[PDB]
């Protein structure tokens, strides 16, 4: 096995009081796809100025992230004390394909010290630490988040220049408050910058002995360590893994101002992560000394398409999340970022069924619904649809009406009654773009607005909340083309708009750019 | 295995790294990001 040299000493672990509650704050960070915010650039290949569509793992447009603060621990008058710090511990996650993460984004800017926030200090990057693993469970105290065989971890070593990545057993310490006697509160990692980080020699083993004072190295299979430099500048960082083994990637290496992940390093490890965790951490500064640090966030990877717009240097600098609005989806179908103005069709809703009907005599609440869109049973035959009571077609015995396409029209059912089925109703839904104005409004047919609301139990895909930033202050409003977001009875006569609705309405844009 | 690593200008075939066909190399004026090594076109054509 890998040379970890000395086993920790000490036997007591330093206590670990948890203040959560300090840690509770509201920094929310949505990704900016036209940014290129977490995008990882393509493995392989490069571009020049033209876009592509592309199909790879990324973060949604909307997701804001979920965000962690390091903080200093206890300390006193001018010595360290217990350590003070967030339940993140516990906050085990399922792994999912991946995540990103963003790093010190509010670095060279202020915020406050957190579990003693008056002081109102600067804040500074500081990297986080993981673990990663395939199996969790309760620890001897019912604690959350035990690893078991082997598990990943990633720490930063004292100052940020060294990193270290281990595959291997962690050991359960009898000590007091340690994971297998019965003082454990949590496990969490220090720092302790007044006699670690020197500037002629800086603390590289500081934070993997802190670690070692919890849990002991056995069995340790891989080892491997990283060459960092301080910067203040926003950093990149993200996890994925195939058959190929954990692929590390970040954008310092390659793209420190641009932002873009690349292929920093892979890792053998073949065993499939199931789980995911963030390791806490703190600082043993002395009270008067302390620092606070910036926040860091994590967002999870998904299977998505993709515009990418490289720029003549190959560098990605915007990009189009295609399945998140219908203007998105537009943009994805012409390959560009500049569609013509026009009105155009888009996805319709589906309508979302609700709770099953099932007739099956040979369980007992619900044999009938009469007027929904439920899913149903009827006799080993199924399918959905809105049922309605109805006078008598068909002949009774045979139970199942048909029309010339094998379609249910209706069924005979064993409470005598002819029931009518009309399936479920779809809303088409149309957009109107102006591109010189870059405005846009939306048409859901001749279905008419008493079916429409500003939130919606019908679902196709993601979002309409760009229309709604406007559209939720008004009621939906009735034409005789259809029922409409966004635009507004100002009955003019306009002879020609270049956006007509048909019949005889049409889009007018607000005034001209 | 050690003469022929370049030939500027004609029309051969080549293997770099495992990517193999056919053509004629010029001196070009850089474009995609080096680290990368293979620049493609739209169609995937190997650009440069």
């Amino acid at each position: 096995y890998v040379d970890v040299g000395p086993d920790s000493v000490k036997s007591a672990c330093i206590e670990v009081d948890i203040q959560q509650t300090f840690f509770d704050k509201t920094w929310p960070r949505p990704i900016d796809v036209s940014k290129a915010d977490g995008i990882i650039y393509p493995q392989g290949r490069t571009y020049s100025n033209i876009t592509i569509t592309y199909q790879g793992l990324f973060p949604y447009q909307g997701d804001h992230g979920d965000m962690y603060v390091y903080s200093a621990g206890h300390a006193t008058g001018t010595t360290p004390q217990k350590l003070f710090v967030a339940n993140y511990s516990q906050d085990v996650k399922q792994f999912a394909n991946g995540f990103v993460v963003r790093i010190g984004a509010a670095a060279n800017s202020t915020g406050t010290v957190i579990i003693s926030p008056s002081t109102s200090a600067t804040i500074r990057k500081i990297y986080p630490a993981f673990m990663l693993g395939s199996s969790v469970g309760n620890f001897s105290d019912g604690k959350m988040g035990r690893f078991f065989n082997h598990t990943l971890v990633l720490l930063p070593d004292g100052c940020g220049t060294l990193l270290r990545a281990f595959y291997c057993i962690l050991e359960p310490r009898s000590g007091n408050h340690c994971p297998a006697g019965n003082s454990y509160t949590s496990f969490a990692t220090y720092h302790t910058p007044a006699t670690d980080c020197s500037d002629g020699n800086y603390n590289r083993n500081a934070s993997l002995n802190s670690f070692k004072e919890y849990f002991n190295l056995r069995n340790c299979t891989f080892m491997y360590t990283y060459n960092i430099t301080e910067d203040e500048i926003l950093e990149w960082f993200g996890i994925t893994q195939t058959a190929q083994g954990v692929h590390l990637f970040s954008s310092r290496y390659v793209d420190l101002y641009g932002g873009n992940m690349f292929q920093f390093a892979t890792l053998p490890v073949y065993d499939t992560i199931k789980y995911y965790s963030i390791i806490p951490h703190s600082i043993r500064s002395i009270q008067s000394d302390r620092k606070a640090w910036a926040a860091f966030y994590v967002y999870k990877l998904q299977p998505l398409t993709f515009l990418l717009d490289f720029s003549v240097d190959g560098y990605i600098r915007r990009a189009i999340d295609c399945g998140f609005n219908d203007l998105s989806q537009l943009h994805c179908s012409y390959e560009s970022f500049d569609v013509e103005s026009g009105v155009y069709s888009v996805s319709s809703f589906e309508a979302k069924p609700s709770g099953s009907v099932v007739e099956q005599a040979e369980d007992t609440k619900i044999a009938s619904q009469l007027g929904n869109c439920v899913e149903y049973s009827l006799y080993g035959v199924s399918g959905r649809g809105v049922f309605q009571n109805c006078t008598a077609v068909g002949v009774r015995q045979q139970r199942f009406v048909y029309d010339a396409y094998q379609n249910l029209v209706g069924y005979y059912s064993d409470d005598g009654n002819y029931y009518c089925l009309r399936a479920c109703v779809s809303v088409p839904v149309s957009v109107i773009y102006d591109k010189e104005t870059k405005t846009h409004a939306t048409l859901f047919g001749s279905v008419a607005c008493e079916h429409i609301s500003s939130t919606m139990s019908q679902y196709s895909r993601s979002t309409r909340s760009m229309l709604k930033r406007r559209d939720s202050t008004y009621g939906p409003l009735q034409t005789p083309v259809g029922c409409v977001l966004g635009l507004v009875n100002s009955s003019l006569f306009v002879e020609d708009c270049k956006l007509p609705l048909g019949q005889s309405l049409c889009a007018l844009p607000d005034t001209p750019s």
